[PDB]
């Protein structure tokens, strides 16, 4: 399988290295020389333009920052692709942009999936990413052998756009929980209830969630959590702020009522103005702002 | 086998007291609602004419009462009647401030005292699977264990007087926020065209998982035992969640803490309780459609 990998940044570089490692021929493009060089260093044949990379590919993967850039990439390469090429967008973009690029690709006789990922740079390097997939079941089946060497988990969420919608709904919940857990720790501390006690109760009770059992925002109860390491990501406030922006786009596009999700989004946008580089659990310290 | 006075023989007290009788304790009951008292007598509680009489010959006094004010008043009524160094356990859910006040009052009368509020509701009470979250001295809890075990699935020592109440109220605030957030996610998914089943599968397999979805799923289908499938019959009523959120807001106000989402969830539940006090708190999903 020949794969064109368009977007060889912090996530795209290690993903493409895993594809090389699993015996694929990987062709690449990235407009940053340092990204492109690094990728070429791990066996990717790097081209000057995206249409060139796409020319001989059976699979085209995108990992790009915004739906506008994904859309532009598609209209730039689709005429250069061979018919029935499999396009997989693993960018995190709005559900609307997802469905539009899906329709665009299929109108050219291509097969297309949205497959955004959770797990970060660490997961990308370790080939444990979670792919949340929208599109036809039979297209996902064809894609499976390409996704497997990058992935710890592959979930079919529904029709085109469903992968984006699933990830955005999960991350909106996550942001709310990380804030709620932080509020609970600071309340407990003011009430004279130790962090370890609150942790022991909440993790054995209805309030338990990853935000506490793994990402506990106070040092001590979970020695590996970012709070014990100067809030080094982990999952950065910058990235969380990006997902919540998308969640607010989806809320605006649908007219949905999302009071706590929107409030979380407000909170994280403000926090990202100061602390974008810290793990999102660091929000515990911006509560008095 | 000791003698226990049980003051408050209502929805929670009646089944609690029945388990104490079944374990071989002599249980001396008082409740001024004759209906509650009658029901408790039927399961073997010896019912007295007055709270001071029930407590006069008890090693342990348990209160399971509606509010801090009622607990305070009850203590004021009975403490001088109890024998010196009688062990008072308050399993009512009351403010942390109220707990500390009643605790100090009990001790100024020469009584041992714990706060031991519970989770599990009436089904937990009947089955003797309640979780007791205990504040007070470790040695008093040691003295109390034989009495709490027949009623309990879990007994956890949370810290000094008031810490049981604190732990509960912190957990329940988180829970209220999670239940709204999950509701928001499911409604947003529906608007995006992502199925409830698929959102369920994703969130429960991802970082957003929590009891509010995996057990209390607010859409019918994915968890057939959740209230959504049984006309939102509680479960954990909106009336009770609204009470616990009032207590959290008392704690927030007493401490000067900042709890944006917890307070926003308090406002949401206070509004929903005006008309849907009788519905499971997962029914708040209704306000988002
Ligand atoms: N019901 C639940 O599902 C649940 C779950 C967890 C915790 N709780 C908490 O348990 C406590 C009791 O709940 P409940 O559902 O049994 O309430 P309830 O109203 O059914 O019972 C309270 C009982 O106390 C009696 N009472 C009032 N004043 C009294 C006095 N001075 N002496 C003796 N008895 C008196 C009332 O007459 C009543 O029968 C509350 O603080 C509640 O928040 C309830
Ligand atoms: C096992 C996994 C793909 C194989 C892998 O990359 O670990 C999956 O199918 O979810
Ligand atoms: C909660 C108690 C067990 C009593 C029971 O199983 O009912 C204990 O293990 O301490």
């Amino acid at each position: 399988t020949t794969i064109a990998f368009l977007g060889l940044g912090n996530m795209g570089a290690p993903m493409s290295a895993n594809l090389v490692g699993a015996g694929h021929v990987v062709r690449g493009f990235d407009p940053a020389p340092t990204a492109a060089s690094g990728a070429a260093a791990h066996g990717v044949a790097v081209f000057r333009s995206a249409p060139e990379a796409v020319a001989e590919a059976d699979v085209v993967i995108t990992m790009l920052p915004t739906g506008e850039v994904v859309r532009r990439c598609y209209t730039d390469v689709l005429a250069a692709a061979r018919p029935a090429t499999l396009f997989i967008d693993s960018s995190t973009i709005s559900v609307t942009d997802a469905r539009e690029v899906h329709a665009l690709a299929e109108s050219h006789g291509m097969l297309q999936l949205d497959a955004p990922v959770s797990g970060g740079v660490k997961g990308a390097a370790a080939a444990t990413l979670a792919f949340m997939v929208g599109g036809d079941e039979s297209t996902l089946r064809r894609a499976r052998p390409v996704l497997e060497p990058m992935a710890g988990k592959i979930i079919h969420c529904g029709a085109a756009g469903a992968g984006q919608a699933a990830k955005v709904c999960n991350n909106m919940v996550l942001a709310v929980q990380q804030i709620a857990i932080a509020e609970a720790f600071v309340l407990a501390e003011k009430l004279g209830l130790s962090a370890q006690s609150l942790f022991d109760v909440i993790t054995g009770a209805t309030g338990n969630c990853w935000a506490v059992h793994t990402n506990c925002p106070v040092p001590g109860p979970v020695p590996t959590s970012p709070a014990n390491n100067d809030f080094k990501p982990g999952f950065s406030t910058a990235l969380m702020n990006k997902d919540l922006g998308l969640a607010m786009d989806a809320v605006a596009a649908t007219g949905a009522t999302a009071p706590l999700g929107s409030h979380a989004a407000d909170i994280y946008a403000k926090f990202a103005a100061d602390h974008a580089d810290l793990d999102f659990s660091a929000v515990i310290h911006t509560l008095r702002a």
